[PDB]
């Protein structure tokens, strides 16, 4: 299909190879083209990959697929009508399979097929009755079927895979006549009996039969009439046309056995291949799970008389067959299913079998080698004899038996012709030699010493005869011998080079002592005929040798071949990876004594070992691909380990990089003309365009002959740069001139600023310059400088049109745009290596100082004018093209996507449109993709560069003075004029987008790029500055007005809702407004604004100090009022009616008032200027004053240590007589206009203070102040905002405040109630100002006149209207500050001892009025006003601290309601808080003060007894905000009398907050007559209304997902969630409900225990079984399996955990005061009896569907359930249910549940329930392991007698309620004092003076299961099982040991099974049976139990050898039973 950008240049380059032979085919007719084909049979060089022959593939599609429509054959997904059954015709044959068959011999020794794309065809091609075509088509298939699984390949499904007319296709083209069969008067009737003379067919098969409902059928001797065509024809029409495939299937079968022709014996060999090579497809898609019983099931006697036909010679059956047979075997073998079943099937397991026997024969054979030597079957076979071995424990029994000493046999041939095999059967052995134990073996066999003399005799055989030697003919080549030989030799070498890494010394010796040293030699004496690759390992050879062995050299140094090497370095390299990146290591050898290392400082060694980079074949292969920088890596390891060599490698690479420059020649191009109107670009909006089909980028870089050569050479270098090596030296001996020169080459192209080679400098040169500082910073700014300079032509041009659409058509374009692009480069490449604020270095900036000093500021005026006209220049080409493309040619999406960054906002198509390119492109798009494509990265990178000399010293505070100082503020000023400029040009009509493009840059560099980690912006003060003393905020002043009346005039507009910003007129008119604003507003802020206290030290010539940020702010807060006030004197706004105003520039203009009127603290009188050019001792003093004489130390000296007040020059006093005379050349100068610029000028009048505080008044009183009544009703969203203004407004003046409410209350009456608009806003406005502390206090008449107005006219059928929720808001508010832990104050004494600091007031409502309230809230009716229910709960809730309250809203109905109001709106987000609110106000009902008793104590009691004078009180009161809140009286009695306060202080007056520990005294309580009322309460409706919803909602078909989710497979974190489907989330939030309520609080059991469908009354009616039966058996009642669906299994696995925690925690017990404590045991006399209903619910069921075998078929899944509610019971855990549990009361938990398990019998319950489970049943294994933990749970506790949901507890769920409402964690204060009236009273002086005072004047082995049940459980160890479940097995029986009882007949049951069972087949079933009968006792053998197919004795045996060996390892009491005399 498609390859990543490089690999596409490496298959271009290969392109051009094949070059002859691809034409060589093409170019010719068809006729010539076939008959091409029948020649390539054999394959004489290496493998060919497919994209060479692409164009071939395509050729035979299209010679083939007309010949598919010929016949209609092609099928569609819509289409269904199949076909005719017409078989293909006989002379199209071989023509159709021709082509196809050569595909075969291509796709198999070929490589990367993955790029196969016409396999879709080949479906097209089946649906054809003709078989032959048939067999191939499939042949072809199964080839395929290996791609796809021949490593790993399950995609492109939609392919041939996903297809589903294909699977069951070639199912139904397999199970055709199965295998042999089961005829009565024959055993099986091998198929291999065929052609045998012996037991002839079985003629059943010799009839026609076919039914589904149709059905017909014909006896042999029938079928003579109707031909194959014939008889289909007949069939058809009678059966359905969806049909006919299996009667194709079946009618050829049955005509090819109606009779005996000669061909027919070829049919059947037609269809039996068919059938083996469908075999292997199905089991190359198929999982093995399916395929156990898909196929196999239906024809189990596939395996055998399957090896049948492998074996060798047996010359009757086919050879083709036979290769057939071999290949599906080797697809089988894949896996790890089916390999032992091969072995067993064919014997590798004992001597002389079939494996180790069939190579003896193909060693006869080839012995002698004259006749019938097959090869490509043999290579098949030790290809799967190496697939087996992988297996580990499947080659343990090869190695044994003897394998190795019979390939070693099939090696050591002589003079053999027949070379191929031995190639492969050397690679076996190189496989299959891996450990230290095979090795041995192999040696002492003599094979060391077999190949280094078959090596030797086969290189010298190579050289004798010339007549061999035919090499390739179409290819590139370096052999030009054979391929066969050179991949036989390469064999040897490989196994010999393997083996010299085993122990060494005996290897090399034996290789000494051998014609081999002087053999190797003559490979090196001339590759040119012998090939590349070979010196690679003869190479390696030498290196490892000589590294192995040190004191070997001088042997190697003669015979020849060191010597050889040395002389002839520049001799041998080529084009190839492994041998390139293995020079370093040799020559690290050769240089390993000193003769070596002088010859290598001589003989110019190391310089050849570079060069060779700069020729591209050489350089390209390595492509830095992780492969070029290993080189660098190990070039320094040479120099890491020889300083001797440290010098001369250097000089390489100075020399190299020198001749470098030369090459670096203009190639290819860089853009095309149009092929009309000789035009590179476009002209007009509207016009049309041509298109071409070609990538929609041109992609170069890259088959350049210079790209390849910079990216392999920067890798190299970049390698090299790791650590550290010699590179540290190139700069010295090179200087950085020349350096530069590698890189900016002359006519880059466009996309070179997007490269590794710039990526890997950009780390190279970081390395030099962390080192070397002043090495290239000052030329790389004089390249940038002149390459600016240079380009002059179109950066001054005119500012009005499109320079380059100005002169198109003509060459001078190239020129213009060719040094553009270096330009980008040379910017791309500044900017991220010099020039960026992260690299800051207090000696870098310096560079830049003196830079800009000696040269001066001549690049900043270049670089405005770039940025000026590049975004002037991107917008006429948008102005003259079809918008639509725009999209197509959109630049942005290349790396570097980081939107922030000025310059790109001019979408045409929303941010979510999709990919949308390359949909429509052409010449034209090109040339514009790139023209806009460098402007992009210019503008990005400009903005960064002009930021990043705009903060110097700042950035850093590094503190400079004199000449660094002095610069700084030139530098400031000389950039921030330069921006003015271009935006006082340019007017605003006709081109706005420059506008909003200019303002967004100067909102860019004037911010700070993001700093800290949230704080957006601290606008630059400085920069500000002077931006406004040279005149600032006056030039937007006047475009804030323009588009201001440009908008308003505009034609009610719905704007409040948009996005996506376009050439709408409209957006971009206002787009401006929030820019400006934004800004204007940012400099105002005292927060946004970085603090560069200057002026003291900077101007010491006047007073004051004006700071520059608090003085700053003065003059724009004067400013901008005035046309505040002139809009508002203007029909503008705060008048008129309606809105004419965008929604956000209210929220922007507020936020102004809140800022205008922002004093922080200053008042001033007048300003001066920053005006470096006269600083300190000015720069004027040097230019005239201090010039004559040079007075530099003594003109400062004087300013300095005296009065520092220029006072001109004269001749007083020191003073030359030549200083007067000469000094009169002036008129007015630094004299008066010395002191910079107070005030220039301002907008209205005056600007330094005294405007404002005059200015604030007019306003103060003219408009919102009295006249917001009258705005509001237009603007109700805001109204969040407007009080903001108000309050700010009124703060700094007198304090009018509440009298503002109370105006507002005045007119809140008038509202006139019908009228929804004014009060529903205005109550909001009120509750907000009183949501503010300061304005509470003195509000009292206010809120009771609220109180009262809302009592009456309430109408409590007022819900249904939007003025219900702020009113229940306020309401919200004065409540909940109202009821708090109520008022207390102490007396009596209380010793206050640094008394607390008291508490403010608050406002406790009423009484009797709140009754009302309740009474006139809790009546609603068809609520569906999701914020009214939302405020009813919050309110609500409120009150359940009470109790009868309580009793009230249980027996109310609204709880009726408002759940189904949950169900009324699902979609919204905020159903996260109704769910939760309801959720908490539920839970609060069944809470009653029996729980809260306890729950407190537990809570403080632990407390006071853990250990993180304890328990400071002021740190666990702040801690116990969940608690107190829910009853401050009870948590005051509960700890009144206990803790036993301490610390009574020395005079008695506490000076402490911590308290004593747990009771020092303790104190005794009772309590009781709840213990039978914890239930009852006449069962509240509470839960009977959740079941019924429950059940309800169960038949709401919770399994289909949403209609549509648009893009599901394009999210973000996870898809397959369970939510959507809103009754899934319901159906959650009541499971929720329950499994929360039901094993929190006790009473709730009940209720679930006594349901109904009518609630029966009646004192504890009757317990029924109506809710455990529908949790048990009526949920997941919905019949679902439609196909694969990962949604509806999440859904039920999910639905069923909940159920199976709901079910488990019904039988949990609830937590209680029932802790810290250490329990025995105790049975719970209530719930107990709940217990025993649990359980007897469960073992009905068992009981159930257990007989009726037909019950027991549609019950399994209930039962795959079932059994593990037992094993969650037993084990007090569920899914969820961890943490709502007491865990230290889980001991009595486990003992109740197994002694009441045991008194039923459950285990023996369970055995009954095992047994009857017949084994043949495919849910056999799966039953059968659930239980079997299950007895092993219920043993184990036996032993002692002597997704994301979140869950939470009850402790926890209160925490929720206490932060959701008020959250300051110190309202303990209002109940701290009130502990004191107890706490200290009667505990620190009555305990203290009677306990201090008077001492100090004295200072089973049971019967687990039964008799009948073991031999039940015996029923075991009978399936085919795999390995791990034997583990539990184990378990089991050991544990079960110790029943003496069963102790002497468990074992008893087996040494029969092993004494009479195993001996033969007809003896296991007649103890199967008997075992059997001994499980269901009745009569011996009444009837025969059946076998499982399966279980031969040898299986039985292993099995129970395996546990016998497991117990006897157990029990050290079981020896002396095995050894005895039974005593009968």
């Amino acid at each position: 299909v498609l390859f990543t950008r490089c690999e596409k240049a490496r298959k271009e380059k290969l392109a051009a190879g094949y070059k002859p032979l691809v034409d060589y085919l093409i170019d010719c007719d068809t006729p010539t083209f076939l008959e091409r084909i029948e020649a390539i049979q054999e394959w004489d060089r290496s493998r060919d990959d497919l994209y060479v022959w692409i164009p071939i593939l395509d050729r035979m599609d299209g010679l083939l697929l007309k010949v598919a429509e010929k016949y209609k054959y092609k099928q569609d997904p819509k289409k269904e009508c199949e076909v005719k059954l017409v078989e293909m015709e006989a002379h199209d044959v071989d023509y159709c399979l021709k082509m196809l068959k050569f595909t075969r011999r291509l796709l198999l020794n070929t490589e990367n097929r993955f790029v196969y794309s016409s396999g879709d065809v080949l479906m097209y091609l089946l649906n054809c009755p003709n078989f032959t075509i048939k067999l191939a088509v499939m042949r072809i298939l199964a080839i395929l079927g290996e791609r796809f699984v021949i490593a790993r390949e399950k995609i492109v499904a939609h392919n041939i895979f996903g297809d589903h007319n294909l699977r069951k296709k070639t199912l139904k083209l397999a199970l055709s006549l199965s295998s042999s069969v089961m005829d009565e008067d024959g055993e099986h009737f091998s198929l291999v009996d065929l052609y045998f003379d012996k037991k002839k067919v079985p003629q059943k098969w010799r009839k026609l039969r076919f039914t589904h409902i149709k059905k017909v059928t014909m006896t042999t001797q029938e079928l003579c009439e109707h031909s194959l065509q014939q008889i289909f024809d007949k069939g058809m029409a009678l059966l359905p046309a969806e049909s006919w495939f299996d009667f194709s299937i079946k009618a050829s079968v049955a005509k090819a056995f109606s009779d005996d022709s000669g061909e027919n014996i070829d049919l059947r060999n037609i269809i039996i291949e068919t059938k083996l090579n469908a075999i292997a497809f199905v089991n190359t898609i198929f999982s093995p799970p399916q395929v156990s019983s898909k196929l196999f099931e239906l024809d189990p006697y596939a395996f055998n008389s399957l090896t049948d036909l492998i074996s060798l010679s047996e010359t009757k059956i086919p050879k083709e067959l036979r290769t057939d047979a071999l290949f599906t075997l080797e697809c089988i073998s894949l896996k790890h299913v089916w390999c032992s079943d091969i072995i067993r099937n064919l014997g590798g397991n004992i001597s002389h079998g079939l494996l180790f026997q069939i190579l003896r024969y193909i060693a006869k054979t080839l012995r002698e080698a004259t006749d019938e030597i097959d090869e490509e079957y043999n290579v098949r076979f030790f290809y799967l004899i190496s697939n087996l071995a992988d297996v580990k424990p499947l080659h343990e029994s090869l190695f044994a038996a003897g394998l190795i000493p019979t390939l070693l046999e099939i090696v050591s041939i002589r003079n053999c012709p027949y070379k191929r095999t031995l190639a492969s059967a050397t690679h076996l052995l190189e496989t299959f030699i891996d450990n230290s134990e095979t090795t041995t073996e192999f040696i002492e066999n003599d094979g060391f010493t077999m190949l280094i003399t078959s090596v030797a005799n086969e290189i010298d055989f190579t050289l004798a005869h010339p007549e061999t030697w035919q090499p390739p003919k179409y290819s590139v080549v370096y052999y030009s011998i054979s391929f066969r030989e050179l991949a036989y030799i390469r064999s040897l070498l490989k196994l010999v080079l393997k083996l010299l890494s085993t122990d060494s010394g005996d290897r090399i010796r034996n290789l000494i002592d051998s014609p081999i040293l002087v053999s190797l030699k003559k490979i090196l004496e001339n590759k040119l005929v012998f090939g590349l690759t070979l010196i690679t390992y003869t190479l390696d050879v030498v290196q490892k040798v000589i590294n192995s062995e040190p004191t070997i050299y001088p042997v190697l140094v003669e015979a020849g071949l060191i010597p050889y090497v040395i002389d002839n370095f520049p001799k041998l390299i080529g084009p190839s990876a492994e041998l390139l990146s293995l020079l370093p290591d040799v020559v690290s050898a050769i240089c390993l004594n000193p003769e070596g290392l002088k010859q290598v400082k001589e003989k110019g060694l190391i310089n050849n070992l570079f060069d060779f980079l700069l020729d591209a074949d050489h350089a390209r292969i390595l492509t830095g691909g992780d492969r070029s920088t290993e080189y660098g890596t190990d070039i320094d390891e040479l120099a890491r380990h020889y300083p001797d060599l440290k010098a001369n490698i250097v000089e390489a690479l100075c020399n190299v990089i020198r001749k470098m420059p030369s090459t670096f020649r203009n190639e290819r191009e860089f853009l095309f003309t149009s092929p009309k109107d000789q035009k590179y670009f476009f002209h007009r909006k509207n016009e049309e365009i041509l298109t071409d089909k070609e990538e929609h980028e041109p992609a170069y870089w890259e088959l350049l002959d210079k790209g390849t050569m910079l990216d392999t050479f920067t890798s190299v270098l970049f390698g090299m740069s790791l650590g550290n090596g010699s590179f540290s030296q190139v700069p010295q001996h090179l200087e950085a001139r020349d350096f530069l020169a590698i890189i900016f080459m002359e006519n880059p192209p466009y996309e070179y600023f997007t490269s590794v080679a710039i990526s890997n400098v950009t780390e190279v040169l970081q390395y030099l310059d962390e080192k070397y500082e002043d090495y290239a910073f000052m030329d790389v700014m004089k390249v940038l400088n002149d390459q600016l300079e240079n380009l002059n032509d179109f950066l001054n041009s005119p500012n009005d049109r499109s320079f380059f659409l100005e002169r198109d058509g003509e060459n001078s374009v190239r020129s213009c745009h060719s040094k553009l692009c270096r330009l980008a480069a040379i910017l791309n490449i500044v900017t991220n290596v010099y020039i960026d604020l992260t690299t800051l270095s207090c000696k870098r900036i310096m560079q830049i100082y003196s830079y800009f000093d000696k040269r001066g500021f001549s690049l900043i005026k270049n670089l405005k004018l770039l940025f000026q006209k590049c975004a002037l220049e991107e917008m006429y080409i948008r102005q003259h093209m079809p918008d639509s493309v725009i999209t197509e040619t959109m630049p942005l999406p290349i790396v570097d996507v980081s939107g922030d960054g000025p310059p790109l906002q001019i979408y045409i198509d929303d941010p979510k449109k999709g990919d949308q390119k390359g949909k429509i492109t052409s010449v034209k798009t090109r040339n514009t993709l790139q023209m806009r494509t460098i402007l992009y990265t210019l503008q990005s990178n400009t903005a960064i560069l002009f930021r990043c000399f705009l903060r110097l010293s700042h950035s850093r505070n590094m503190d400079l003075e004199h000449k660094d100082l002095t610069t700084e503020v030139h530098i400031f000023e000389n950039v921030v004029e330069n921006v003015i400029e271009m935006l006082k040009a340019t007017e605003l009509e006709g081109h706005l987008p420059y506008i909003l493009v200019l303002l967004n840059f100067n909102t860019f560099v004037f911010t700070i790029p993001k700093a800290s980690p949230n704080s957006t912006e601290i606008l630059q003060t400085i920069p500000a500055y002077i931006f406004y003393q040279k005149g600032g905020y006056l030039l937007y002043l006047h475009i804030i007005r323009d588009l201001f009346t440009r908008m308003t005039k505009i034609k009610l507009s719905s704007l409040d809702n948009i996005n996506y910003i376009d050439e709408s007129n409209g957006i971009l008119t206002l787009s401006c407004l929030i820019n400006a604003l934004t800004f204007y507003n940012k400099s105002m802020q005292t927060e946004t604004m970085e603090n560069v206290q200057s002026i003291g030290k900077y101007y010491v010539s006047i007073d004051d100090d004006y700071n520059i940020m608090k003085a700053l702010t003065v003059p724009i807060k004067v400013m901008a009022l005035a046309m505040i006030l002139d809009l508002d004197k203007s029909d503008s706004l705060f008048k008129t009616q309606s809105r004419n105003v965008p929604y956000s520039v209210f929220k922007q203009l507020l936020s102004m008032l809140k800022n205008i009127f922002t004093n922080v603290n200053i008042y001033t009188k007048e300003l001066y200027e920053l005006h470096w050019d006269l600083i300190f001792p000015p720069i004027k003093k040097i230019s005239l004053f201090e010039q004559v004489g040079i007075p530099g130390d003594v003109a400062a000296n004087y300013l300095t240590d005296t009065g520092d007040d220029l006072p001109a020059d004269n001749s007083i006093g020191l003073f030359s007589p030549e200083q007067w005379e000469k000094y009169k050349k002036l008129i007015g100068e630094d004299k008066s206009i010395y002191y910079p610029q107070p005030m220039q000028a301002q907008y209205y009048k005056g600007c330094s203070s005294k405007e404002l505080d005059e200015l604030r008044d007019t306003f103060f009183n003219d408009g919102l102040p009295s006249r917001i009544f009258t705005v509001l009703p237009f603007y109700p969203k805001l109204v969040n905002a407007f009080a903001k203004t108000l309050l700010q407004i009124f703060t700094k003046y007198d304090e009018p405040t509440e009298v503002f409410a109370g105006r507002i209350l005045d007119r809140i009456l008038e509202t006139d109630l019908d009228d929804p608009a004014t009060l529903s806003s205005l109550i909001h406005l009120f509750g907000i100002f009183l949501n503010e502390k300061y304005i509470y206090q003195k509000a009292s008449h206010l809120m009771q006149r609220f109180i009262e107005y809302l009592e009456k006219s309430l109408k409590p059928e007022h819900v249904n209207t939007p003025w219900f929720s702020k009113a229940l808001y306020v309401y919200e508010i004065i409540l909940a500050k109202s009821e708090l832990p109520h008022l207390e104050e102490l007396s009596k004494d209380v010793l206050l001892r640094y008394p607390l600091l008291s508490m403010a007031k608050v406002f406790r409502i009423p009484d009797p009025m709140k009754q009302k309230l309740f009474d006139i809230l809790i009546r609603v009716s068809d609520i569906s006003n999701f914020y009214s229910a939302l405020a009813t709960s919050r309110i609500l809730i409120f009150y359940s601290r009470d109790e009868l309250y309580a009793n009230n809203i249980a027996r109310s109905g609204i709880l009726s309601r408002l759940l189904k109001v949950i169900g009324s709106f699902q979609k919204l987000d905020k159903i996260n808080f109704l769910e939760s609110s309801f959720l908490l106000l539920t839970r609060r009902c069944f809470e009653t003060t029996e729980n809260v008793d306890a729950l407190i104590r537990a809570e403080i009691n632990r407390s006071f007894t853990a250990r993180p004078a304890v328990r400071e009180l002021t740190t666990i009161l702040e801690e116990k905000a969940h608690v107190v809140m829910r009853s401050p009286s009870q948590f005051i009695d509960v700890l009144c009398e206990t803790a036993r306060f301490h610390e009574f202080d020395d005079q008695g007056a506490l000076v402490d907050y911590s308290l004593k520990r747990f009771l020092g005294e303790r104190d005794k309580n009772t309590q009781a007559s709840s213990t039978e009322k914890s239930d009852i309460y006449e069962r509240t409706g509470i839960m009977h209304l959740l079941l019924s919803q429950l059940m309800a909602a169960s038949e709401k078909d919770w399994l289909s997902e949403p209609a549509n989710s648009s893009d599901l497979p394009e999210n973000k974190k996870a898809q397959l969630d369970p939510s959507r489907n809103p009754v899934c989330a319901y159906m959650i939030f009541l499971l929720k409900l329950l499994v929360e309520l039901v094993s929190s609080y006790n009473q709730c059991k009940f209720e679930f225990l006594t349901f109904s469908r009518r609630n029966t009354y009646a004192e504890r009616p009757r317990p029924r079984t109506t809710a455990i039966n529908f949790f048990l058996y009526r949920l997941l009642d919905k019949p679902v399996g439609t196909d694969h669906d990962k949604h509806e299994a999440k859904r039920r696995e999910v639905i069923g955990m909940l159920a199976r925690s709901v079910i488990i925690g019904f039988l949990a017990t609830v937590q209680d005061d029932r802790t810290t404590k250490t329990d025995v045991k105790l049975a719970d006399p209530h719930m107990n009896f709940i217990r025993k209903f649990a359980i007897e619910a469960i073992i009905k069921a068992i009981r159930n569907a257990t007989s009726s075998s037909k019950l027991l078929e549609s019950n399994h899944l209930k039962l795959d359930m079932w059994f593990r509610i037992i094993t969650s019971m037993v084990y007090v855990q569920a899914p969820y249910l961890r943490q709502l549990l007491d865990s230290n009361k889980v001991e009595a938990d486990q003992y109740q549940l197994c002694k009441l398990v045991i008194d039923l019998g459950l285990p023996s319950v369970i055995t009954e329930a095992m047994a009857s489970i017949d084994l043949n049943y495919p849910f056999s294994k799966k039953i059968f392991n659930v239980a079997v933990e299950a007895l092993n749970t219920i043993s184990s506790t036996r032993n002692n007698f002597s997704d994301g949901i979140i869950l939470k507890s009850t402790v926890s769920r209160w925490k929720d309620i206490f932060d959701m409402f008020y959250d300051s964690k110190t309202y303990a204060n209002c109940i701290i004092p009130t502990v004191i009236n107890r706490l200290y009273k009667v505990s620190l002086a009555l305990q203290k003076d009677l306990e201090n005072k008077r001492e100090q004047e004295k200072l089973y082995f049971a019967p687990l299961i039964d008799r009948a049940g073991i031999a039940s459980l015996m029923k075991s160890v009978f399936i085919s099982k795999p390995y791990i479940q034997r583990e539990i097995y184990h378990e089991l029986f050991y544990r079960l040991c110790s029943s003496k009882q069963n102790r002497n007949d468990l074992m008893n049951t087996f040494l029969f099974i092993l004494s009479e069972g195993i001996i033969d087949q007809h003896s296991l079933e007649k103890v199967y049976n008997i075992i059997s009968s001994r499980a269901m006792g009745h009569a011996k053998t009444t009837t025969v139990r059946q076998l499982p197919s399966d279980c031969t004795p040898l299986t039985v045996a292993n099995q129970t050898i395996e546990i016998l060996q497991s117990l006897i390892d157990a029990d050290s009491r079981l020896k002396y039973f095995l050894i005895a005399e039974h005593d009968n």
